[PDB]
């Protein structure tokens, strides 16, 4: 088979996950397809994992029904995995008390500085000895963490898995009254939503009692230090609940509503690129645009408002880590304490610890956990029950379609001050230390120090704000410019474009590619270039003070580059390997589900289980690497995250002759806030490259092809349907532009005021002669029509003065006023009596408006009878001269086409008509008749010769 290293593996070896380089060395070149992902541990098969929980349940069920209660499931989970939690409980007990003891012993080398005699070798070890103990728990937090995270992760799966197997276990036990009642659908659901919850939350299931204890610790500490001031920057941090909560559900409002304008669109367009055919013919292509442009105008008004709620939600986000500080400093000193340089950045540095796990862990623990008990609701419902006896282009081409480079230079300037703000508030306060303490009264006066303070805190506030809804205005704009390119660019494309292309593909392009565009790419953009600025003030502000640690980030910076595209190049191919076979999964059992009876019928109930159980062991293989690929890369970049650290620390030791306690505690507090962000940034830049392909194939249209334009300026006599003479010439066709020819030299005449009829054998080239007059494919050569020509007129010009009658007539979702007349220039009396004169008055009369009488569902409320009648309306109101009737005969004799027939011959005053068919007996008393065979013609005089 193929034995995996997981086993045979000693520890010091599986911290850093030595075992899975060959999988690397062998993706980097070969693009593995199937055969190069490991087994499974024996204890990870389904057999092993469904039959003990089965057993608990049976028996929890068993000892409840003996007393009288209900029975429980959240009770025979907790029955089999709580050794699992209760030990890795311990590690999480151990890694919380170590975010709270690098603050101590931060404060205490800073102290050495304060009181620093040059000879003086007793004092000077102990910080060494300082420095020593925070370089162990780095380590601890930084490489200790991601095997118990793995574990913490691989806990879930089992529950998921197990799960599943005795829920399919129970669906061949259903007799028929309990089954015909619950769906399928939902017994899918029930494993395709419901079960994927369990591995998220194990995770977050420790932020419930490690949350309350560490605020306790962390203001227990802090009164130690500064006292009762602590208080004034605790209240700043529980409001931030309530006031973000409320906003939330009102933010949900405008979305609901966002989605019921957009739906729509989606609609209409649906509608629209169906039955083009018969709009790029009967001339309607302005209605629909304004129709649209109405419902995306109304879509970006209300998108906009969202917009800026998530922008001022993560410009609060940004800037509250400076709201706390300032209130409880000009607290500590208003009350009529000094400051030093040894409680301020041990309060900022708990401040930061405490605030984030709070506020981001807290609230999403809760949901989490509600999630999963609804469902495990469900699942125990349902047991109950009875049972049997890319490049650089793509960034241009999409931001310069926002604004001109002005704007792109001023969002710039407004970036880079925020930040130089953000360090300048803090640089304050050591300033104001380094000179407190050169003293000896002379005291400092406060209005100063103290307005320079509240002015730093403001200008970050305000500069913060500003950046975030500039940034998603000149986002947006993009969007709502790309979209009308695209929706203009398709109106024009010619119908060859449209019968090799699936609807579907259009349709979901304008429905997701936009979605993306307008909802999720500017808020990754900005939360990435907020992240990336983070760091390289850090690093700016840890060099500035020590220049020497400009040579290793240099070899630190080149090894990021490359282990990303090394881990890259395979990391992109195992998400394949888990769709692939995640969906045979529910395909398997969505075919199992139907097909039940002839499977009781034998006593063969177990082989589909086998073949389940294969099935699940597959997309268990190809999630076992997810996790690993994704922590063989966190080791490696947490190492330098950590050594930074430690080079800070020890040059700032071996430095202590040439500098002061200010600054190095200013570095220190910035190189202790590293260790969140780095991941974030790096990970939110594969979201951005991911979703930025929608971008690509979205620019794919807006330059396609384009035929002849709609009108020309030789603007025909202001009535030109004079004397209808469709004469003919060798004209040819060409489909394709090279494709087979379906009618040669078809030279003919027609003179004014001639019904003729056209008899062929079907798919002889009989329903080709359209496609020249209307020319949707140009053809070559001639056509006159009335001493002019078809080829030097705009289109509409021609289309709008031969009216068609189609084979199989269409209504569109609105009146019954806009399908007769969507341009009002005619009178409702004239529509009156032509729905009267076409047999129809008491029909419409029955319904409420008689103007605004809505039909749906594509004209299905009426038949193909009245759907033929009122085509013959639309011709009859048009009142043209030259008339091209089409037929395909598949409805009912009765007096419907006996009518039509009667109306054709009499009502129209002999103007100009052709009429095509197949079956002989309707085209009769015809004056010409003409012979279609299979490439040429051969016509004849009158009927009366032909037989
Ligand atoms: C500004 C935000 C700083 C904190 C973010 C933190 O570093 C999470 C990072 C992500 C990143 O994908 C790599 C990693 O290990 C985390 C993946 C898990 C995310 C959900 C649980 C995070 C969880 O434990 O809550």
């Amino acid at each position: 088979v193929k034995p995996n290293p997981l086993q045979d593996a000693n520890l010091c070896s599986r911290v850093f996950f030595w075992w899975l380089n060959p999988l690397f060395k062998i993706g980097h070149k070969r693009r593995l397809e199937e055969d190069d992902m490991y087994s499974v541990l024996p204890e990870d098969r389904s057999q092993h994992l469904g039959e003990e929980l089965q057993g608990f349940w049976d028996k929890e069920v068993l000892r409840a029904e003996n007393d009288a209660q209900k029975p429980s499931l959240t009770r025979a989970i907790i029955k089999c995995y709580w050794k699992s939690y209760l030990v890795l409980g311990i590690f999480t007990l151990i890694e919380e008390s170590a975010k709270v003891i690098q603050p101590i012993f931060l404060g205490k080398i800073i102290n050495y500085f304060e009181n620093y005699d040059p000879m003086d070798s007793v004092a000077l070890n102990t910080a060494y000895a300082y420095a020593t103990v925070l370089t162990f728990c780095t380590l601890i937090l930084a490489i200790l963490h991601h095997l118990y995270f793995y574990h913490v992760q691989c806990a879930g799966m089992r529950l998921r898995v197990a799960m599943c197997h005795m829920i399919y276990r129970k669906a061949l036990r259903l007799s028929n009254m309990a089954m015909g009642k619950t769906t399928t659908g939902q017994i899918v659901n029930l494993l395709s939503n419901d079960v994927n919850k369990f591995d998220q939350v194990t995770v977050f299931l420790h932020f419930l009692w490690a949350g309350p204890l560490q605020a306790i610790a962390v203001t227990a500490l802090l009164w130690m230090e500064i006292g009762i001031s602590c208080l004034a920057g605790m209240a700043v941090l529980i409001i931030l609940l309530p006031l973000q909560s409320c906003f939330g559900k009102l933010f949900s409002s405008l979305r609901s509503k966002t989605a019921t304008f957009t739906d729509a669109r989606i609609r209409t367009m649906n509608e629209v690129i169906t039955g083009i055919r018969i709009i790029k013919m009967y001339a309607w292509e302005k209605s629909f645009s304004n129709l649209i442009t109405n419902l995306r105008k109304k879509e970006i008004s209300k998108i906009l408002r969202s917009s800026c709620l998530r922008g001022m939600n993560l410009a609060s986000f940004f800037s509250a880590s400076k709201i706390i500080v300032f209130v409880t400093f000009t607290t500590y000193v208003l009350l009529g304490s000094v400051i030093t340089a040894s409680r301020v950045f041990v309060a900022v540095t708990l401040y930061g610890a405490v605030r984030l796990t709070v506020t981001l862990f807290f609230p999403s623990a809760i949901e989490r956990v509600s999630e999963a008990i609804v469902s495990i609701r469900r699942i125990q419902t349902f047991l109950l029950l009875d049972e049997i006896s890319v490049g650089f282009q793509a960034y241009k081409n999409y931001f310069r379609a926002g604004a001109h480079w002005i704007v792109f230079i001023f969002l710039i300037l407004l970036n880079t001050a925020a930040q130089v703000a953000y360090v300048l508030q803090d640089w304050w306060l050591s300033y104001w230390a380094n000179k407190q303490s050169m003293l000896n009264t002379e005291k400092l006066d406060l209005n100063w120090y103290l307005g320079i303070y509240s002015g730093l805190t403001v200008a970050t506030v305000l500069f913060g704000i500003a950046r975030s809804l500039l940034v998603f205005y000149v986002l947006v704009n993009s969007s709502q410019t790309l979209h009308n390119k695209m929706f203009e660019s398709i109106l024009k494309a010619p119908v060859l474009f449209f019968d090799r292309n699936p609807i579907g593909r259009i349709l979901n392009r304008f429905s997701k590619d936009i979605g993306h565009l307008d909802d999720l790419l500017p808020l990754t953009f900005l939360d990435f270039i907020q992240t990336l600025l983070q760091v390289v003030g850090v690093v700016s502000v840890a060099v500035a003070v020590i220049p020497w640690i400009a040579i290793p980030l240099v070899p630190l910076g080149i090894i990021f580059i490359f282990l990303r595209r090394y881990f890259l190049e395979t990391s992109r191919d195992v998400k394949r390997l888990e769709s692939t076979t995640r969906s045979p999964v529910f395909s398997h059992l969505s075919s199992s589900l139907q097909g039940l009876w002839t499977i009781r019928a034998y006593k063969a109930e177990e082989r589909c289980q086998e073949l389940f159980d294969a099935h699940q062991d597959l997309h268990s293989e190809a999630w076992f690497l997810f996790l690993t690929t994704s922590r063989w890369f966190a080791v490696r970049l947490d190492a330098i995250c950590a050594m930074f650290v430690i080079i800070v620390a020890f040059g700032s030791l071996i430095l202590a002759k040439t500098l002061d306690a200010g600054q190095v505690g200013l570095a220190l507090s910035y190189a202790l806030t590293l260790m969140g962000m780095f991941q974030w940034c790096v990970r939110q830049s594969a979201e951005v490259e991911n979703m930025m392909i929608s971008v690509e194939r979205v620019i794919e249209y807006t330059d396609l092809e384009k035929e002849a334009p709609w009108e020309y300026q030789k603007r025909p006599p202001p009535a030109w349907p004079h004397e209808g003479v469709i004469i003919f010439d060798n004209v040819n066709f060409m489909y394709s532009p090279g494709g087979p020819l379906v009618l040669k030299h078809l030279t003919a005449l027609i003179k004014s005021q001639e019904k003729v009829g056209i008899v062929g054998r079907t798919g002889a080239g009989k329903s080709s002669l359209i496609s020249a007059l209307f020319r949707l494919s140009e053809p070559e050569g001639k056509i006159w029509i009335d001493k002019i020509l078809t080829t030097e007129i705009g289109l509409h010009d021609l289309r709008k003065k031969m009216s068609i009658i189609p084979q199989e007539p269409v209504l569109f979702t609105g009146t019954m006023r806009k399908n007769l007349d969507p341009f009002n220039e005619h009178t409702d009396e004239e529509l009156w009596n032509a729905l009267q004169e076409v047999q129809l008055k008491e029909t419409i009369e029955d319904l409420p408006g008689k103007m605004d009488t809505e039909l749906a569902e594509s004209g299905s409320n009426f038949s193909v009878g009245q759907r033929q009648l009122v085509c013959l309306a639309r011709a009859i109101l048009r009142k043209n001269q030259i008339l091209i009737i089409d037929e395909a005969t598949a409805n009912v004799d009765p007096r419907t086409d006996e009518l039509i027939q009667k109306k054709i011959r009499e009502k129209f005053a002999h103007c100009t008509v052709l009429t095509i068919a197949h079956r002989l007996n309707t085209i009769i008393d015809s004056d010409k008749i003409m012979v279609l065979d299979s490439g040429r013609l051969k016509e004849y005089d009158e009927p009366y010769v032909l037989l």
